[PDB]
């Protein structure tokens, strides 16, 4: 844990000095968006002044890019590249970011996007669902961010998670949608994290959906437990990028079954339809990000 | 490496075996380990002053990491207590967690093993200071890898492929209620389901829906992997939960609520779980103290 | 470490093939693997005599038992004879690393794939089959996954579909071949659950697993058909249900004249005890369907 601790103070020590150096007046950002799902043309939408700031992950300790700016009037840090869980990555290589970021002292908000199979029923592949709750399932497990000798400086052994969305983040996007009357469909349910990298099963995703799961997605819950160690807010929102297939598949004895691979999730989908929701996902997260 | 920890185990047992002959005047053959989870903390207290007993430290006992072992005599039996107990949570291995029982194992002697435990209340009937006698487990990092049976069988201690459909004595559970009965204790014991989570993060919502709905009674970061071991080496295992919080199942509340309950309402604490711990100790204690005594 | 693997997976695939040529007279390209698990480890002695079948022991290839290459019912084969088990403390790579060595010979699209299953489906009884035709992989879910790591792009996609994973055609075939060979041991379709073991599950567990969804639960083979998924193979799996899993809840301590919690518990004992007795009918199976195959 003491050679954790050095990375973080070593990576915000690199962080912090080059902000001072490329900033007039001290940038202090209120929130981390890691642009993920929908988000990948977010950046453009920073200000031109101040001029930003932009970070290669390749130069600082521990950690793609941070790009440091005012967006929609509010100073921000986004991360443009993030570490999945199924790439081999431990959970601390993963959520690193935000623990080096924390020691800033001025975020306290975290906004993350990713992409998600809709498990329940009625939802649509291009519908988004804002993220109320959580299922950890690797972490009930032992794959666990907080796996270890607690962070005291940080955060608490015991972590409880019942009161991990923050209600008032929610108000606002859902105020900001109406603002922007935005048509696209923005669920409010609980988003299942499992390790992947294999697109769940009929009865994987027929278990979910028992578990109480409203859309099951590779990554970010990892982020927000340590988001929440650390005291911060979070506002999570999922494209809905697929339908889980959850039928039984065609029986052997059936007369005319069904193609077993009818329906089937593909990365191609999963890339075609966070393109489309890209324009909408990023708007939206613009206008919540000035009411922080 | 089944080798290395054999070698542990050994020298711990030879450490312990030893201690134990320079310590007592006549062989001491304790029939119980128990580990002191919550409401246990001051069950040593209640070990008989003569014979002296023995403490030993886990930092002088190989492969204990640490926390201490106590061997003495309660209520007319031989017993080894097991103060500060180890988590997975903190990075210890499985292997680590439950060097200990096989230690005391190649004592030859200990056939029980009573386990308590803090738990949050699954069950919708559960409530902050009852009990739990628990009859079944569902043990979840062991069905996804995470196992304390993992890797080469210590064959000399049990099988390859261990039934857990039995690993809750009857017998015990039923002296447990006797005693209960004996004492005059009004706290409420349950009999149900314990599940095993990792921690060290408490239930979402959501997360304790699913337990619920999955059988769970009572969750726990603990005692499982204990229980598999002992049961591995052939000993009849009691457990006993303390309901130290009600967990949190009610979906949050909805950004479209026009009057929404805040979502950190009711959230567990470790202060809650010290709190209720320490006000159901005394109850806890002397129904242990009352049951070793009848083996 | 996929620099370690890939370089074992190499060595492998060089030895065997070096092998297979010095051997075989003629080119050897088998078409099917077949993991010899529960009920299956007797069917090497259906291998034709005429090639004569390769037996190569697992410690003189790189990164492994045997492996019997030879001709089944007129198709060429390979023979698992000896399967790694992740309860053994072997890590998934190791455990699915014998399919991504063989798939560099070019020739297997198709694993055939047995074990031993509990039912879980309260209808099922110790003697059944089970033709699996989905699954849940709880560990996999988990973290405890065979394509964890750096994705190996020379034999499939970063993100792999499994919806898809047991062949419709493979499971018609396998029910024609039982129609045409007249058993009538039953054979069930459904949902195999892969849990690490090495414990037997708990009543609780079980029922777990029952209202999970699942039909059938074993310690092995899921992490093997995404692995073969992954290389692009079809797959056929046939589980043997060797004993009926334990559900109801224990006896209460308040109960008059209670259930003895250790009734019909599991033990290895029974379960090899109907592996053996679904033997016969299982090498019969897989003898006919791998000559369609
Ligand atoms: O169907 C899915 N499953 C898991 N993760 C995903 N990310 C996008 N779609 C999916
Ligand atoms: O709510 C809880 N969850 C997990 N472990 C616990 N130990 C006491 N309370 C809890
Ligand atoms: O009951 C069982 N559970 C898990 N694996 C098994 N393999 C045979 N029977 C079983």
């Amino acid at each position: 844990i003491n050679e954790q601790r050095a990375l973080i103070k070593s990576a915000h020590r690199y962080i912090s000095e080059k902000l001072e150096d490329h900033f007039s007046s001290e940038f202090l950002p209120k929130a981390l968006v890691i642009c993920g799902s929908g988000l990948s043309g977010i950046s453009t939408k920073i200000a031109d002044e101040p001029k930003p700031l932009i970070l290669s992950y390749s130069t600082i300790p521990g950690f793609g890019e941070l790009i440091f700016g005012y967006m929609n009037g509010a100073p921000v840090v986004l991360m443009n590249g993030r570490l999945h869980s199924y790439e081999g990555h431990s959970l601390a290589e993963t959520v690193h970011p935000i623990r080096a970021l924390h020691l800033l002292g001025s975020i306290n908000v975290l906004i993350v996007t990713n992409a998600a199979g809709g498990i329940n029923a009625s939802f649509k592949a291009g519908d988004l669902m804002c993220v109320y709750d959580h299922i950890n399932f690797p972490g009930l497990c032992g794959f666990h961010p907080l796996r270890g000798a607690n962070f005291d400086e940080f955060g608490p052994r015991f972590l409880a998670t019942s009161d991990a969305y923050d209600l008032e983040l929610r108000k606002l996007l859902f105020s900001k949608k109406k603002e922007l009357n935005i048509e696209r469909k923005i669920h409010e349910g609980t988003y299942s994290y499992v390790h992947g990298p294999t697109f769940e099963s009929r009865a994987e995703s027929r278990f979910l959906r028992l578990a109480g799961t409203d859309a099951v997605g590779m990554s970010t819950v990892p982020e927000v437990v340590t988001a929440r160690h650390c005291g911060w807010r979070v506002l999570a929102l999922s494209l809905i990028t697929n339908e889980c297939v959850v039928d039984p598949p065609a029986s052997a004895h059936d007369e005319n079954p069904v193609p077993i691979q009818e329906g089937k999730a593909t990365h191609e989908e999963v890339l075609e339809n966070s393109a489309k929701a890209s324009k909408d996902v990023q708007e939206l997260i613009f206008s919540v990000v000035a009411e922080i």
